[PDB]
């Protein structure tokens, strides 16, 4: 940076603290990642200056010839990445991507079937304090109380009982592969649309390490910033038959001017994901998660679903008689970033929880491998089995520093 | 840029075209501006990597200490700028800022009174193809057919007849000062909330060149990217009594993770607006608009409302027997960017229009003054009075090039 340090010392000082923090900590928040310098440069471009309501070649402002090239690059690269017939790269966020799909196919008060929020479902999949739960009538399917795998007979029964217009599959805290074929089979039985929110697993899907929802879902939504390792934002994929309606839902439906600089950054991220080394990266993400899972079980930890098929895992802390909140707080003291997270059938409130959610996407981006996974698990064991020992916590602190340099 | 040219030649080439285009054209789109290099650097920062749902000191993720400083800087600087009791700097856009206010005070189907869309009202002020018009029952007030000034007796009559729960004031194409006191007086008469959407005039308000809606409105919404000359995004200002509800509407109501890098850029832009030279800039914007208005009238053009009090003007092209669409197209041929725009009581469809909308914020940022305003008006006259003359258009093309270098 050249101009920000001179123009705004206060903002620059805070940014520099944040940059240094990102390097110093072991970042295990499952939704986080580190974008490339190319992605950030695209976000820091003059494209922020351009109003471009509408779509490439169909804008409501003149002078969009070049931002059109950018948006089209993003759309085409996304279509190659996921094998989708249509892409909308304009959603400002995962929230807005989901909002737009709901706006497309639902009327106020329509019934929607989504994953139980306390079992892994997202806020935008029917929370009564979110637009989704306020605007539509959400019902929920659950995971099995023992296996913690989605109960597809429960999805089916809820769908047949409640007759939703839309079924939502996908999650913010589900560590196993989702069977999109079964979701579409159930949707077909009850005459419902199927929406898949692949936000967490999008990079894995792109790398062929999770089944692709595109051939099964009428609509696929996602963020660009989780396993896909792109800028912060959303995207919708859909069959050509829904393209016009989806585009109209985004604009003029729920947004105005798109963030063209962020769309440029999306294109860059998609370009990166199309490369062979991204496929290798994504495999290391999953390999690392499985290794981390195994190493945690070696420490004596119980994992929700007994492990992981993806980038993320959920520790059920009840055997250690710890809450997620306690674990999150103490791990913060030693430089390990996790979040407290409700586990399926959690006896604790969402403000307290019995679990922590952990993901490997960020640490993998930094170059961490299997040996680092073993060490991270050993540090977590040291901390959570010795929460009352300042000497243990100082050792953990030193071992975290050794990992991050 | 260092890494983008190497990583993504396609995206870089398009961005470079866009950068050069922004320099070459006379940019008169009233909603556009050119942000500082400091603003862009903040947007191009590692802050994109951070999930920070919630608010400063009240986040749902650990490690937000530094992004908290950034967001708080943005909020406090906004409060100083506008004299507001509370700021929410998280809205992804003007669309989302408006959406959140509606979500706060309205239920599905509630009546809202906004400015007639064909008289200057925005898409998000009740368009039947926008969430606003689909979700709520919008009614409209108009401007006087002769003066083109908001008819406050019409605002009052519509409010008394329809009994809206909310009245919206402010516009995307209104060239005169809005009387917020009268809007609040009417709101008070009928027991309605008052929302002011100051998106277009926010920089002028910040510089004391337009009356401040803050003391009159329950909610003030705005974009950060028009006259305020900041990054692309939204903001809500409100009285302390509504702070909790507004914050909850943004999250968990209608958004998820905020764009912390964009919020950093907001803070920078607000820092700039707090400086004396921004006040001088904003005065030149208004001075230039008045000069441009006068010079266009000198060319024989009729202006909606007979001129301007702000940054923007609307040419009524009926005397020249031209549509806005024709004017927009031919001006594009010579390197002058405007938009076609419906005028009040327009006999043409919104796809055709009888007007063009012009604003001076962008050209003023580039250093253009009164002499440049005279020349821009003379070029517009040359073009629009000689649409069939390729020699006139080539002269205009050369005169535009002379202005931009
Ligand atoms: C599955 C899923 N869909 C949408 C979103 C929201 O995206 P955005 O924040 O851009 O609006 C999420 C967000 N996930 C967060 C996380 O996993 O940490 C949190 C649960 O909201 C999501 O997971
Ligand atoms: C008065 C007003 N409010 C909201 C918006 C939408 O902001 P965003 O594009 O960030 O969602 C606008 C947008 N204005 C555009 C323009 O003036 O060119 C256009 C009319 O939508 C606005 O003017």
């Amino acid at each position: 940076m050249k101009y920000l340090p001179q123009q705004d010392p206060q903002v620059f000082a805070a940014i520099e603290q944040e940059r240094k923090r990102q390097h110093a900590k072991i970042e295990l928040i499952a939704s986080e990642n580190f974008v490339s310098r190319a992605v950030m440069e695209a976000q820091g471009s003059v494209l922020t200056n351009k109003y471009a309501e509408g779509y490439p070649g169909r804008r409501y402002y003149g002078g969009c010839e070049y931002v059109d090239i950018v948006e089209e690059l993003a759309r085409e690269r996304a279509k190659q990445l996921f094998g989708a017939e249509h892409a909308n790269v304009q959603p400002h966020s995962g929230a807005q991507a989901n909002m737009a799909v709901y706006f497309t196919v639902l009327e106020h008060g329509d019934t929607v079937l989504g994953m139980n929020l306390s079992h892994g479902g997202h806020l935008t999949h029917g929370s009564p304090v979110n637009f989704s739960g306020v605007q539509y009538n959400f019902v929920a399917y659950g995971v099995d109380p023992e296996t913690h795998v989605i109960d597809y007979d429960d999805v089916r029964e809820k769908a047949r009982l409640h007759r939703p217009k839309l079924i939502v599959a996908a999650a913010s805290a589900y560590p196993r592969i989702i069977d999109f074929a079964k979701f579409r089979e159930i949707a077909d039985e009850v005459g419902a649309y199927l929406m898949v929110d692949m936000a967490h697993i999008a990079g894995l899907v792109a790398a062929g390490l999770h089944p692709n929802p595109v051939p099964y879902a009428h609509f696929v939504t996602t963020t660009t910033h989780k396993t896909l390792r792109g800028p912060r934002g959303g995207m919708i994929l859909c069959q050509e038959q829904f393209a016009k309606q989806i585009d109209k839902a985004i604009f003029p439906g729920i947004q105005g001017g798109p963030l063209m600089h962020v769309i440029a950054a999306k294109a860059v991220a998609f370009g990166e994901a199309l490369q062979d080394d991204f496929k290798a990266y994504a495999k290391r993400v999953v390999d690392n998660a499985k290794r981390l899972a195994s190493a945690l079980q070696n420490e004596g930890f119980t994992l929700v679903s007994g492990g992981t098929d993806n980038h993320l895992l959920l520790v059920d802390l009840r055997p250690q008689q710890l809450t997620g909140k306690t674990a999150e707080k103490v791990l913060d003291e030693v430089g390990i970033t996790v979040n407290k997270n409700t586990i399926p059938y959690d006896p604790e409130s969402p403000g307290v929880t019995s679990g922590i959610r952990i993901g490997t996407a960020a640490v993998t981006t930094r170059g961490f491998g299997l040996e680092e996974m073993d060490e991270i698990a050993a540090i977590i064991g040291l901390v959570l089995k010795n929460v009352g020992s300042e000497q243990a916590l100082e050792e953990a602190r030193q071992r975290v520093a050794a990992l991050t340099d």
